[PDB]
């Protein structure tokens, strides 16, 4: 499986630049072509060129939205080949806000998995909760994660991009009628309060993800995805809990277990919990854990 990592306008092209320093393709798209030129990236696009041209250095979304529409055709030919998708503009409130959510409809519309990374901090007045808001309408799954620990999302790739697949399998079969889900991964400060106003007011779930390898693996990627001021919360509360543990041939039925067992202890006493364990070679080394909470 292929991924293709593209980091949308400013705040994009710097995380993409990070994340540079494989088996995953990096695009960087920007409306502002002086930027571009300081990107890393094997591929880059500069979009809107015709609808750009004679203004300045821009913050408005909308032109980020109709630039990433008028390049659409240049778009898809870079997304084209991509099994899952991380979209992220950044730390950054202009065009790139808009211009991601136009980029994530494409690789959704083009048939692949299309998360939406967000980095930046939010809650709602800002430019900030309009992107994330628009994004959230854009891709399969929007996972929030910290600044710092970005560089996961492409190191970790492998079991993310299975924690993801365990995401929208949860989603087209509305497993405990669950119709709306925000992935966390990390220290992401934030409370329900927060991130409900985008969600489905029926159906809403989050969902934690750890991830981790060598000696304690199992104990370190549960309590990981636990671990989140948002999960701690909300898994307390919770009506219902997803538990899910994949690892490659090396997975023991201690590690599951060990697993479950802190995810349940965590969990309320009369919480209704599905536990899941999965031996997939291609995880290799790696532990992940996701814990989906519901019913608040
Ligand atoms: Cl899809
Ligand atoms: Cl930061
Ligand atoms: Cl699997």
């Amino acid at each position: 499986a292929t991924l293709k990592v593209i980091g949308v306008g400013g705040g994009g092209n710097n995380a993409v630049n990070r994340m540079i320093d494989n088996n995953v393709e990096f695009i960087a798209i920007n409306t502002d072509g002086q930027a571009l030129n300081l990107s890393k990236a094997e591929s880059k696009i500069q979009i809107g060129e015709k609808l750009t041209r004679g203004l300045g250095a821009g913050a408005n979304p909308e032109i980020g939205k109709k630039a990433a529409e008028e390049s659409r055709e240049q778009i898809e030919d870079a997304i084209q080949g991509a099994d899952m998708v991380f979209v992220t503009s950044g730390m950054g409130g202009g065009t790139g806000t808009g211009a991601a959510p136009v980029v994530a409809k494409i690789a959704k519309e083009m048939g692949a998995l299309t998360v939406g990374v967000v980095t930046r901090p939010f809650s709602r007045q800002t430019q900030a909760a309009a992107g994330v808001e628009a994004m959230k309408a854009a891709v399969d799954t929007l996972i929030v994660i910290p600044n710092d620990r970005l560089l996961d999302i492409v190191d970790k790739s492998t079991p993310m991009m299975e924690a993801f697949k365990e995401a929208d399998n949860v989603l087209r079969q509305g497993v405990q009628g669950i119709s709306d889900l925000i992935a966390v991964s990390g220290e992401v400060n934030l409370d329900f309060a927060d991130v409900k106003t985008i969600m489905s007011n029926q159906g809403s779930a989050l969902m934690g993800i750890g991830v981790s390898s060598g000696e304690n693996r199992a104990v370190e990627a549960a309590k990981k995805a636990i671990s989140s001021p948002l999960l701690e919360t909300s898994i307390v509360g919770a009506q219902g809990v997803l538990m899910n543990i994949t690892g490659g041939e090396s997975l023991s039925l201690f590690e599951a277990q060990e697993a479950a067992d802190i995810v349940q202890d965590a969990a309320d006493e009369d919480v209704n919990m599905i536990f899941g364990t999965v031996i997939n070679p291609e995880l290799q080394d790696e532990i992940v854990v996701t814990v989906i909470a519901t019913g608040f």
